[PDB]
Parts: structure tokens; sequence; C-alpha cells
């Protein structure tokens, strides 16, 4: 089963993909998500990416502390005290981000879908 797998799943209201966990197989290719920011909804398996973490070299969207966002490319993954950090490069400079500060726009997630989607 997919229950308890960490994934990055599309939020329909905005098209972006966020980190979360499958909590239930709703059936017929639909899954209950619990996102890490505490929101829940059902998502189609085709909109769920089985990647934990988001892979090296993928273009992502990084959230800055004052509600700005930008694109960046993943250049490293780190674990420390059971938490995941991404190293994200933008214009040749790398900066670390917490898992929750890294999301995928619709065009970024759709690129991963053939390799990682549960469709």
């Amino acid at each position: 089963s997919f229950v308890g797998l960490r994934v990055v799943a599309k939020w329909s209201s905005n098209g972006y993909f966020y980190s979360g966990k499958i909590t239930r197989d709703v059936g017929a290719g639909k899954y209950k998500l619990l996102f890490d920011d505490g929101y829940e909804c059902d998502v189609l398996g085709k909109d769920i990416l089985l990647c934990d973490p988001i892979p090296l070299d993928t273009e992502v969207t990084a959230l800055s502390e004052d509600e700005y966002f930008s694109a960046g490319v993943v250049k490293g993954h780190r674990k420390e005290s059971g938490e995941l950090y991404y190293s994200i490069e933008k214009e040749g400079q790398r900066k670390w981000y917490k898992r929750m500060a890294v999301i995928l726009s619709l065009e970024q997630g759709n690129r991963l879908r053939e390799q990682y989607g549960l469709g």
C-alpha cells in the first residue's frame, strides 16, 4: 500500500505540489492526503509524486521568509536530527532550505510526473 508514504502532491486550488503523506486509499485511483502544513484533501494518483526527497537537479520553487518566492535548482540533500534540508542554487549561489520552504509549481511538478507519479 501507499498509506504512510511521503509524497509531493498537487493542491488543486493553486496547481502547486506540496510535501505530505497519503493517509488513505479512497479507491479508484484517489488518495487522501495529509499535507505537512496540516491541510487535507483527496488527490488523484496522477497528481501525486512519489519522491522523498525531491530529486537532485530538479527545478523547484523556494519560499523566502517575507512571502517572496523564486525558482532554484536542487544541488544537495542533508539530514540532521531526522529533518531534511535542501541546498538550492539560484544564480550560481546555494542556500539551505527546510523541507516546508520547498514546493513545485505546476510546470515543475508536471515534469516529474512520468518518472514519479502514481497515475
